[PDB]
């Protein structure tokens, strides 16, 4: 169980975020996004991270109490993206190729 | 009247912080500290990450910017305050700078 105002991590569409619980309901929480921990998987269309202060419904199983520091949203997004891009370093698949292309553009779209 | 969960700034003992309202009473808010905007004037330590503080309602404001990383924000706020003494040859500058330089070590940077 999580109370309003509680700082949590949330997993949404393969992305992972730090956020704040702003409402509860049967089986889920509305989470206000504050930072990005993991940029979502792509695929061939792009898939954007949740935006700063975006509020999204997340099933309760995918929500966890978070007591760490809250990173700056923009710097966290920059980091999350570089991490995902680097994750393909030893990957010679077509999926890696297509993903890396996609993330490179997203990086420009985000203003980073 | 800020609601519980509201992201705010609070000014407390000359320091300025970004935080979250966790409680409310007439004329005051309990604020949980998430980042430092301004290191307090000088001995006088910044509020700790996740420290909960009672702040007079007049000194609390809705905050809509990004929440910076606490340690990064403390490092910046301390640097800014030390840099503010550039060209200042006064004893107050000297004493403050000494105290801040120690604080930097206490904070473990």
């Amino acid at each position: 169980t999580f109370e309003i105002g509680e700082i949590v991590t949330g997993i949404y569409k393969t992305g992972k975020y730090i956020g704040e619980v702003t409402n509860s309901r049967p089986g889920s929480y509305v989470v206000k996004v504050l930072a990005v921990l993991k940029h979502p998987v792509q695929g061939f269309h792009e898939r954007r991270a949740l935006a700063f202060r975006e509020q999204t419904n997340i099933p309760e199983q995918m929500v966890k109490k978070y007591e760490g520091e809250i990173p700056d949203y923009t710097e966290s997004l920059k980091l999350a993206l570089e991490t995902q891009m680097n994750s393909f370093s030893e990957d010679d698949s077509p999926f890696a190729e297509r993903s890396l292309e996609t993330l490179q553009q997203l990086k420009k779209d985000y203003k980073l």
